[PDB]
């Protein structure tokens, strides 16, 4: 039913929802594009990167690390990022 992969509708699981809402997300249902956007807002506000290597997120002592299950990851490794995000949501229908 989704018009594109980025437009897949999802319901974040409770802790990922808590995380997204902490950075101004007002929804309960999001597109995958929106989840990436709000994760980005979270990383930027909490400064979860080293100014030296901006492509590496450091999250070992943060909820982001607990939910993704890693102490750090590369923003370039999209496959790994999708895998970690998917474990924290449920796919929903357009109704
Ligand atoms: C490039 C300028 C915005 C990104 N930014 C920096 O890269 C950046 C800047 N200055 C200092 C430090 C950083 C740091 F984030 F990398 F640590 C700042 C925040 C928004 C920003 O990055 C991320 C959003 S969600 C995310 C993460 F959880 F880590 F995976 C990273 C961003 O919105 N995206 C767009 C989404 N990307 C992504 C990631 C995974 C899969 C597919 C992706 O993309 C597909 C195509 C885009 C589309 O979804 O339609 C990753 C980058």
């Amino acid at each position: 039913a989704s018009a594109s992969e980025q437009e897949t509708l999802v319901r974040p699981k409770p802790l990922l929802l808590k995380l997204l809402k902490s950075v101004g997300a007002q929804k309960d249902t999001y597109t995958m594009k929106e989840v990436l956007y709000y994760l980005g807002q979270y990383i930027m506000t909490k400064r979860l990167y080293d100014e030296k290597q901006q492509h590496i997120v450091h999250c070992s002592n943060d909820l982001l690390g607990d939910l993704f299950g890693v102490p750090s990851f590369s923003v370039k490794e999209h496959r790994k990022i999708y895998t970690m995000i998917y474990r924290n949501l449920v796919v929903v229908n357009q109704q």
